[PDB]
């Protein structure tokens, strides 16, 4: 599992460094050839507007794609979160 | 394709009847046995707070799950949308 574990760890670490991110709630990734396709859901402040949340999604996309060049496709979106124990995370 | 086409059509129709939904942007579903597992992203007003958006997600989950009894698992979340031509939809 190490290849995908390493990729997922790097994605989570990069996303969590972006201000406004409240953990990574969901993450799925696959190799296609030597490239990676991934979809992720970050936690965000519930009081953000959806358009403010999306600015966080865009910042996460930039950070993750910039740091991990094998990623060819990344979809980021958000759900509400807080030390939250009511949703999954990689925290 | 008819089995899954029919399911997807029913999911989209049910979701679009919920006030606050601005189209279905993304939808993936699979059978597991005779049951359905699905994940979907709805469009919502960008000026909603994320917590207001989530009330729409919950209303969509109730509507879709209530109308289509074979669905055993449904994850609904949201992205910003408006006659929007900048994101995909089933519109
Ligand atoms: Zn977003
Ligand atoms: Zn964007
Ligand atoms: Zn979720
Ligand atoms: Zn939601
Ligand atoms: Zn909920
Ligand atoms: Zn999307």
């Amino acid at each position: 599992g190490s290849h995908m574990e390493a990729v997922q760890n790097r994605i989570v670490e990069a996303a969590e460094r972006v201000p406004g991110v409240r953990g990574v709630i969901h993450l799925r990734a696959r190799y296609v050839g030597q490239d990676i396709w991934a979809e992720m859901i970050i936690g965000v402040d519930p009081e953000n507007t959806v358009e403010q949340a999306h600015e966080i999604c865009e910042a996460v996309q930039a950070a993750v794609c910039g740091k991990i060049r094998r990623i060819e496709s990344l979809h980021v979106s958000a759900e509400a979160r807080e030390g939250d124990t009511t949703k999954p995370s990689f925290s």
